[PDB]
């Protein structure tokens, strides 16, 4: 039996909602899925739905509500408690940052710093639970900052190849 543990960003939902729904309905006793939805994702999908009139972002938020309300077979979903961001230390993110990396992590906008806090919390800190986590994203800036902080990431196509 295997379990995949994913942290899913907003761009993954906006660009790959149809793919994610298929993973959720095709998972079996042999392959179970375990999702963590950070505060970044909820806030960014709300921004996309309101400010960009994104149909896919609006549908993604409704799908996340369905996931959190209903108990799907072989699927676990956890929505981040926003107060966790005030407990996670920025110094714990900096301890995983490659200092030779070209991105100035300390100068990123607050919403991206908090996405990094959520990822580090799962990959390395109290949110780990003895599991191996991957970040799913369709945003190059996010994948590049995640790689500099040793957070493994995958595109929608990467996951589709691992699950097929």
């Amino acid at each position: 039996s295997t379990q995949y543990n994913f942290i899913i960003d907003a761009s993954a939902f906006e660009k790959g909602l149809g793919n994610i729904k298929r993973w959720c309905s095709d998972c079996t006793e042999a392959v179970t899925l375990n999702f963590y939805i950070p505060t970044f994702t909820l806030n960014e999908l709300d921004f996309l739905q309101q400010r960009r009139k994104s149909f896919a972002a609006r549908e993604s938020l409704k799908f996340i509500d369905r996931l959190d309300d209903s108990k799907f077979a072989n699927l676990k979903v956890f929505i981040e408690f926003p107060e966790v961001l005030d407990i996670i230390l920025w110094s714990d993110v900096m301890e995983h940052n490659d200092s030779s990396g070209k991105i100035n992590i300390a100068k990123l906008p607050k919403r991206l710093k908090n996405l990094l806090k959520s990822c580090i919390y799962k990959c390395y800190l109290e949110g780990n639970e003895g599991l191996h986590w991957f970040l799913i994203s369709e945003d190059p800036q996010i994948r590049e900052m995640a790689m500099q902080c040793n957070i493994p990431s995958c595109s929608i196509v990467d996951v589709d190849s691992i699950l097929s």
